[PDB]
């Protein structure tokens, strides 16, 4: 579901909106259904709004009157906060037609004439708010951002992968997206990577491996050509490469009370995924010599502010069945709130020591 | 699909009372019959026998008495014709354990003991069946043509492929088999191969292209570096290309009146397959300048031999959905009645001019 901050004054009349805009509801058989957006929960807004706006998708301003001290602070902090909005004018039965052009317009955002006591135009909100909602598109893989035509491109696999004349998807992606830039992909197993670079005789543009053939791999690889990992590259496709490896450095400031957060993109993890729940936490209590609070937190929306307030440390995971959507949702809450948020990916390149040279081609 | 079931004998033998025993084990829960191990299965009685074991899966030899010039004759018919059998000695109430040892072993073939009056021994039919019935094992798609270790091959798509991010599979299996050799694979579209060829600096072990970038990749390829494509691939991997390439020089010997059965391996074909029912039939008009009997069989399990009986060439489909036993029986049911039988890849591969390389690595 979507999250809807409702702000104004308190004599606007924020209450008479909020009830008016939930009779739009359009359920078959405050949290309500309004189209074309799917489900949403409206935010009531009653110093750190942020506690309030920290997993806010988009937000209604309600006016009445002449943009003031309240509204020019309300637009500053959802412009810091990321926050998409619309400015709604209620009590159009008594101002009308006044502050529509004559100010607000100014703050280049949708501006709805609304009426919450005469019942009039509350079946454009939700339209309203489906042109706001940010709509996280789809970023290449590895594409037009590091590829050209004729560039040569070996991708990196393990001795062991998939299923039988089958390869694993971010496999069949890079291969695809760089067959789509017209480069020249080479898929080589990890064994024959020092052979292919001493007598390919094309410069490699691009060097892309496995996380678990990667601390190989770098011997292998020249300095001077560019090497990366899928889960690296998997990190900056779906969701924030420049948040996670910020927020990696927190690893080092970490002491023994310190609340880490190991968060999961799905409820449907397989018990053969213990990378985040096993691996990462032991290596990381090694790393840090901290008796930390490691705690693990699964679901499909948005976790409420008391089950993430005083983590010290998000460590998200790669998010293989989450979209862009969902995975940047969650970075711009823990960037709300100033906590920082990094994937498995960046611990794992981090604590290898391969970090700096993988994400050199990216950043 | 279901298993035919040749059974042969003499005329004072008792053909009829044995089929009417075995027929006693059927084991449906709601001649055909449904046999265990085996699933469903044909019982041909046989009265050029060549027409009635056409379509013969495995065969049974009802016997009463000492090997005479039935029994060799039947032997050496099921040897030519590429049919296994097995002994079953009838009347046992009568001779017994006589023709077991004292004759029969020099067969090399499994001996059974029966008695259709007695009702004695046709709960062993059905593993013996089982145990003659031609496999048809798996064999490498490209994974034995790339002794590996180091070898480059050049795996050459098309411009235009599958969905977004996403491969089409013979691609996918291609460069499975050439990791599982650990060879070095080349994947490259047809705009780069000439580019790759120069500058790659290691000679391709092999390069298998897309049948419509063939023509043109010919060109691009030095004649003493392997090709082929993914269609001859196919061929050889479920169907036999000793056969189709032999069966495809009739083509040249097609009169006005001659018949030509496009056969499919599938009752779901998509309406975008047009290359077997609209295309090659204009092709071969155009190539032979005769006004062919152009048919179509569609379906799965064996043609009843009124429905091919007169055909001067058999161009069976590449068998996407099919298995290599399904696509050899039927091979091999046209082997028996010296009917050409070819494929939709090696008649594409013939006509374009482009077959004796394709099959250079192969043959
Ligand atoms: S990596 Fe995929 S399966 Fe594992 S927790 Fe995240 S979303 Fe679930
Ligand atoms: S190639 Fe595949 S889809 Fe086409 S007729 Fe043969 S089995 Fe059916």
């Amino acid at each position: 579901r979507k999250y809807i901050a409702i702000t104004g004054r308190r004599n606007v009349g924020k209450s008479s909106f909020m009830n008016a805009l939930i009779g739009q509801e359009v359920s078959i058989v405050k949290s309500m259904e309004l189209s074309p957006v799917g489900p949403i929960t409206l935010i009531d807004t009653p110093k750190k709004a942020k506690k309030s706006l920290y997993r806010a998708d988009c937000g209604i301003l309600i006016v009445d009157d002449i943009p003031g001290n309240f509204e020019e602070q309300i637009i500053k902090l959802f412009k810091e906060l990321e926050i998409p909005y619309f400015i709604a004018i209620n009590k159009i039965d008594t101002i009308d037609h006044e502050n529509i052009e004559k100010e607000y317009k100014k703050y280049n955002v949708p501006i709805l004439k609304v009426s919450a006591l005469k019942k009039i135009g509350f079946e454009k909100i939700g339209k309203t708010i489906n042109s706001i909602l940010p709509k996280d598109d789809e970023i290449p893989y590895l594409s037009d951002l590091i590829d050209g035509g004729d560039l040569v491109i070996l991708v990196v696999p393990i001795d062991l992968g998939a299923p039988k004349g089958r390869l694993i998807m971010p496999q069949v992606h890079a291969i695809r997206e760089g067959l789509d830039r017209e480069a020249l992909v080479l898929v080589v197993k990890e064994r024959e990577l020092r052979y292919a670079i001493e007598n390919i005789g094309i410069k490699p543009r691009l060097v892309v491996t496995d996380s678990q053939s990667v601390m190989k791999v770098v011997s292998d690889v020249p300095e001077d050509i560019d090497l990366t990992t899928f889960s690296i590259l998997e990190s900056r496709y779906r969701g924030d490469l420049e948040y996670f490896v910020e927020s990696v450095k927190a690893v080092e400031n970490l002491k023994d009370g310190d609340t880490v957060i190991i968060m999961e993109g799905c409820t449907h993890r397989p018990l053969t995924e213990d990378i985040g729940r096993v691996k990462i936490p032991r290596w990381l209590t090694n790393h840090t010599g901290a008796a930390l609070n490691l705690k693990v937190w699964a679901g499909v929306d948005m976790p409420e502010l008391s089950e993430i307030e005083d983590a010290k440390l998000i460590i998200h995971c790669g998010g293989c069945v989450m979209n862009r959507n969902n995975m940047m949702r969650r970075v711009r809450m823990f960037k709300r709130l100033n906590i920082p948020m990094t994937n498995y990916g960046v611990v794992i390149s981090y604590l290898h020591g391969v970090l700096e040279r993988a994400i050199k081609p990216l950043m």
